């Protein structure tokens, strides 16, 4: 089952434990008994039904003001959610982080009155799935030089190019989409402006899901855009700077998506030590040989020391202290420590460990994806590095 | 297309240059453009056809003495093959190093000169495929442990049991089974025989094909023997003598199967290489930033490291020099850098990495294996501190 | 000089703030300016001077109750305290975990009121220096088949043997001694027991100071004891019960401890970045290459991550939660880290930092330590992987 | 004592065997028993004596020609006493390292008839020592940066400046200087120029030997020039194109010196294994358990494999076959897996390794440089990935 959490070690309120209890049996019961099939399957059958699930417990919309039926909580608690949900199924982790922090932390940061009261229900309660557009396919990693074009025409801008790698692309309701009107300004950022792009209008069309090494059922298509005609209504912060917008929800990507890795080297600690005990060679089990050990206290301890990090930073930014080196760097350690400690359970599984009725292979794919989405880890130890040259300069 | 590799590093005769080369070309020509399809589809169509083509260039039975149609070359040159096969494709690289390092080479060195005649003329054509078994559900790496049953009863031994994890299971014509004739024995490696069992023979049924999470193609079952009856003109070397069998073919089997990483991290390097010098960002291809770099000097270093390490070995036992510590070290030291190899492409990559029409994600899950297969790590190791241990005691 | 510390991330309130800042500012006056010099006289002139100056300001006996002298603060203050001790020389670092955390806080936990009237007043004060001994030459991991002899006579009990490795061991005023009481005991745990030694006792000598790698100042003797009569109220707890003692004494030394290699990763950090920020090489300060930043960003996060485990499990000690595998987990983290990160410092400055002018060596000779002080890491893997065999057994 | 080499494997001629061979003997006749000495006073007080026993045995300039009285043998041969002498002493490694390889090989290979006529025989027969001298306090790395100043008055050039980090400076008989002759060349490669400066002429002086972290003994100093007069026919190859034999000279010293670390690893060895199972802890030698079974096994395993590459390079440059990225890969191996080899025995030793009597420690603090002299480990690995930037371009 599930091995239990030391809440004691990680400082956690009556109520964050609560939920992350109530989180635990839910998914325990509705979630856990589906990874397998969505792995393979490539599709989460359910999505809009546990997405309305979900939006029952509130979960979806945690940060979101209670105005609008968000529960109004902190960071702590959107990634102990996220940890909950990717410890139950990756794929189904990252589809909700980009619902709820891509999207909906995006709209109640930099939205207007009257677009959160459109919008914001509906992706709180569940009935919309939310997405966020800034990838494109020559423009991964250098975001500023994205070649999508928003012209502006009349009072309604027109939106003509692609953009790739979207999560929950064909089953978004709502999208954040980040397009360049000035094509000519001397810095890239400048053109940069975000728009939301809702499904249904007009030239606004998606290709086929893609087949992934793993994160298999999170949706992820290609947007296309052809003469769109995007009202100047749906415009988030202002025209010429959703540079801005982009960073700064580009760092709060990175401070909850951490809780991903978190939650897959849970999930490999829950499948690896009670095989461990049972799993029996030579005469004992497999769990007592000195080896073994040193690779559960390998494990524990990375661990351990991945999740006060992540927690401590979330803390942290909850009361107003937001950092970009510290929410690069708590992402880029649990990812590494993430993909080093599913190669450790593969192994200490062995044989078994390498068919696919087993979730080692399934925790190993899905925990190599942290190192490459949300920004690789070479752009992070280069955003850390810049964040020193700042100073001393 | 196919990186050239240093031979003059490597110390390699010209005929083995162009083994080599005559390699490279028909994988290129025939097995490569297969691969992806192969590892879709979890099997190989042609792979009875693909052996006959093997077995004209004789590549099958490299090892084999001359008089039965073999190569009668060296283990130098049956890396080589197996290093080309796995560059081409891991899992036919792993399907032709059980066929030909286990079985015929197990036959050449412990077999009658009746069973030679039977067995390996047809086995180095092609005609035959050949297994190993003896690894059983609850015995992996403790193989002395196995439960499988091996009574005489007149002139023919009846088997009862059952064999996991075999290697070209459902297709092989000639199989290498261990069973245990003397279940009373005091040590366990005692009652350990050989015996020669072939398809069709009744009793002898085979489950159905694994699914796993690399290596997808190379048909793996298990065996399940009822009431099979073996003549005792099967028995390869001496009855309650095949620990020693099966220890010089745990030895030879490390030092050839240490090829097969190095074919992997080949392929990673041809693949990432160019792309590396084709994919821009930033205005400058991702080649020459220093971090990109790095990577690429490490992985090519540890590349030529293990391939020094690995033909330097198997000159030596060639020679006659076979140590157990050494063809483990070979081995254990290039799983290890292979699947930090495949992870680090994998990166290199990035978003492309990720998906499954590139095949980086196969390398990878091919590369895990070879930490499992032929003894997981942990083995290895205890192999080389015990062999230290025999000294200065 | 002194970078700053992030505490908002850190969690610490405005007290623990307050308390790092006092002792960075007086450490730097009078510590700093002097480590050098006492890593190569391998000895420290004012160490009486300074123990009555650190007694001025109460972190000796930190958390010793406030009725004899000490702050009666918890174990946070403690490990803050010993992290900015360590941060400005790691010799002197140590000296000060010996004294307060292995003697006082021993005192305070398994004394009498007697003796810990007679005792603590001082040893808080600073007049007297505290040592513990445990460690034999041929039991130093393996503590239970130590061969020290107290033998029972009349009312006093007489000691005969040595034990090594004492740190402050000949500028120790007060000693804790473990010895085997019950030679004869099944369990060689239940011989144990545990004596006060004070200095000037017949038959108590020390020999020679030890030159070791790193950590010199700190002075390491051999204590000798020949028909030492030691008084029966000079018995910390029970006889034969001085196990239990030993396990508290271990577990609580590893956490305090565990602040040690905290500092001497801040010093590392304190003396990297700035020179990588004023070195400069082919025309560019050597911090703008994106090698050194990589190296920048790896050293922050490792210090990041270790810092905030540290922290964390020291405020849930301080509540009351104290776990053996935590404790373990904790320091072992942070010895591996701290080791790798002086040697990333050392590789960062270069030519210079092979020179003994600059600290780099003096860092990477003193965080060796860690991970063979206070048992090796290989103790603290064991300790871990038992604590997981202990469940699901 | 000192283990058995296993130069089967190694594929080592009988010529070379018996090289090692007689150099073991007599490093361990002479060296040996000064190593301990020779760190701890910082100074060799043989130096001379022992150049003498060793052009004797012909290892000085054993790849001159014959004709000076030579071995003319390959370089091969050279790795081969470089990595005895280094197993003997690191320091003596270091400093018959500069002597032979940087100076004797320099003038073998970029000398007139007169100046090899007039230097190469007392080199060779140990009557003198020689040193090279490219670093500079300001460019270390950046090597084409010196500000040495060879401006060229009448038939003599005259020098003023400084060189920083000189092995065998203040021992040196013969020097080879690397200086700007033409500051005001586009390309700063193009000021180059290589000048034989010998002890005792007028404005030549060396300040005081330096004190390092290791390799004490090998004595580093800086060189002065004042107004020193160099005849124009001290100029090694062509005025003004010395930087092809600067980096000829960087290629073959990256290879010879990449022998270093080899004696390092194997002098790990041969201190660790008999220790290992000479020390006994829980009632069995504690290289019975499988955590110092590992650490054997990746300690041999890393020693092995680094050798087979270095030797494998090292036969290949022999016939003609000499790529800059080879030579720089080797020893960034052969470095980074010298060092963790290092800290392992340390810890394999425990308290033990921790002080000076044992000389682990040396070997830290010794296999630390090679990862900062001829080029730090960024400096090769920018020098492999813009090699294959060459190619792909
Ligand atoms: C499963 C999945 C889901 C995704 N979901 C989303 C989503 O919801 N939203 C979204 O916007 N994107 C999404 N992405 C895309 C992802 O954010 C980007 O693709 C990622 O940041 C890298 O994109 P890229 O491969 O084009 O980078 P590339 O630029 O193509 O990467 C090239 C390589 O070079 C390295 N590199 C790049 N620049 C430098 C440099 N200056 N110095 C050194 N090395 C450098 C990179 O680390 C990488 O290894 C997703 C991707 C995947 C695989
Ligand atoms: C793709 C594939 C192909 C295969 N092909 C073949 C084939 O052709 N022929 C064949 O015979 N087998 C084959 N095998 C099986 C393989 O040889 C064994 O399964 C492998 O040696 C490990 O088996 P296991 O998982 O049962 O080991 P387990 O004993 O179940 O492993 C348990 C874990 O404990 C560790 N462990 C075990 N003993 C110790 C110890 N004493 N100390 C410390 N740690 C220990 C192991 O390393 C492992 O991590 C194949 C397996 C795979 C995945
Ligand atoms: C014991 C010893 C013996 C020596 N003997 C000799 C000798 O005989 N002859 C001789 O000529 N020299 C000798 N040296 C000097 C040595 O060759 C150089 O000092 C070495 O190459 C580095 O010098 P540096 O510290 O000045 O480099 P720096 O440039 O000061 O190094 C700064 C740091 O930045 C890094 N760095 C530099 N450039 C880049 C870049 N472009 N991108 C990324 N990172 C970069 C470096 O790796 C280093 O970590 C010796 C040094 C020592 C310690
Ligand atoms: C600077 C310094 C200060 C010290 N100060 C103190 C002090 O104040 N008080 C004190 O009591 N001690 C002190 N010590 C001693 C220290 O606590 C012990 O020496 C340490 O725990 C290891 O001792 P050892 O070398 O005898 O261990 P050994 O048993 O000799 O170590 C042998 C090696 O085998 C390994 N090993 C041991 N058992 C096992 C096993 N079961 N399985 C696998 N591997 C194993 C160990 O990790 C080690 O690598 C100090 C030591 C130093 C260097």
């Amino acid at each position: 089952s599930l091995l239990p959490v030391d809440d004691a070690i990680n400082g956690l309120s009556e109520e964050q434990r609560q939920l992350r209890q109530t989180m635990a049996k839910f998914l325990q019961e509705h979630l856990a008994p589906k990874a397998q099939e969505i792995d393979r399957s490539n599709e989460f059958k359910n999505l809009r039904e546990f997405w309305k699930q979900l939006g029952n417990l509130g979960v979806l919309g945690i940060t979101a003001p209670v105005q609008y039926g968000g529960s109004g909580l902190g960071y702590l608690e959107h990634v102990l959610v996220m940890e909950e949900i990717s410890r139950a199924s990756g794929a189904v982790g990252l589809s909700y982080g980009a619902h709820s922090n891509l999207c909906i932390n995006q709209l109640v940061r930099n939205g207007n009155e009257a677009q959160k009261e459109k919008y914001l229900p509906k992706l709180i309660s569940g009935e919309y799935i939310g997405a966020l557009a800034m990838s494109e396919p020559n423009a991964g990693s250098d975001v500023v030089s994205m070649k999508l074009k928003a012209e502006k025409k009349g009072n309604h801008y027109i939106l003509n190019g692609n953009k790739f790698w979207i999560t929950n692309g064909p089953d978004a309701d709502v999208l954040i989409v980040y397009a360049k009107t000035d094509l000519a300004a001397v810095p890239a950022s400048r053109g940069i402006t975000a728009f939301i792009v809702e499904k249904g209008m007009p030239g606004f069309s998606t290709s086929k899901k893609l087949d992934k090494l793993g994160m298999r059922g999170s949706n992820t298509c290609e947007l296309i855009f052809e003469d769109c005609k995007i009202p100047a209504a749906n415009i988030l912060g202002h025209e010429n700077k959703g540079v801005y917008v982009l960073m700064s929800g580009l760092d709060l990507e990175r401070l909850v998506l951490a809780g991903g890795p978190l939650g897959l080297m849970q999930a490999v600690l829950d499948h690896t030590i009670p095989y461990l005990h049972v799993r029996e060679a030579f005469g004992q089990k497999i769990g007592h040989f000195q080896l073994m050990q040193g690779k559960m206290a390998d494990m524990y301890t990375r661990l351990m020391a991945c999740r006060q990090y992540v927690y401590n930073v979330a803390k942290a930014c909850d009361e107003g202290h937001c950092t970009a080196k510290d929410c690069a760097g708590v992402i880029l350690y649990s990812a590494e420590c993430a993909t080093q400690v599913a190669l450790d359970g593969i192994q200490c599984f062995g044989g078994n460990g390498y068919i696919n009725d087993f979730p080692m292979g399934r925790f190993l794919r899905d925990a190599k994806l942290y190192e490459i989405g949300a920004g690789t880890s070479e752009v992070r130890r280069l955003v850390i590095g810049r964040a020193f040259n700042a100073d001393f300069h």
